[PDB]
């Protein structure tokens, strides 16, 4: 599938929980290729799971490092990972191979509840 | 833009998850590059819902429903009947100017994480 190739910028970090367990979430501002832009939230491990997804195939990806949960999550670790994901993203948003995957279209497209 | 796309509810099956739920496969693509979503009646049911009550002229269209017991099977004519009037659903949808603006009507047809 091509819907073009999209625009995406982590803004918006957060520290919370769920099953009692603390988790990072971001909010990612999508555009279409130059209201054409929507806002979807994703996990840490959402995030790692794409990676994991692409490196398989694109070992190039291993040397993109992403932030991991194996340290409390602080304020200090949300603008560091804030930036290592865009600078994931921007790696696959600019890279032919897989730009236009339904992998990615699934992670930054919305989400039904 | 939506608006060109088609969506085809393709195939329906009885599935389990945790009750009997009827499921679909739609075919989505560009009418002016496809792919697959799965979805239940319920999320069917549940976008009607959300375009409703905020168009509520869409309360006309009417979708399959059930009322029954969650052990109780669901039997093949009401699913193979049911793909029509879904499939009606979303080509009206998919033709309002204002729906398919809406993030809901994305989320829905895109694909899923
Ligand atoms: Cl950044
Ligand atoms: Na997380
Ligand atoms: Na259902």
């Amino acid at each position: 599938m091509n819907l073009g190739t999209w625009r995406a910028v982590v803004s918006t970090a957060e520290a919370s929980e769920e099953n009692g367990e603390q988790m990072a979430c971001y909010f990612v501002a999508v555009s279409l290729s130059e209201n054409n832009h929507w806002t979807v939230s994703r996990k840490l491990i959402e995030f790692q799971a794409l990676h994991r997804k692409l490196t398989e195939c694109f070992p190039s990806l291993k040397k993109v490092q992403l932030p991991s949960l194996s340290k409390s999550i602080d304020q200090k670790f949300l603008d560091k990972s804030k930036n290592q994901l865009n600078a994931f993203l921007q790696k696959v948003l600019t890279d032919e191979r897989m730009c236009q995957s339904e992998a990615l279209y699934a992670f930054l497209s919305p989400s039904l509840e």
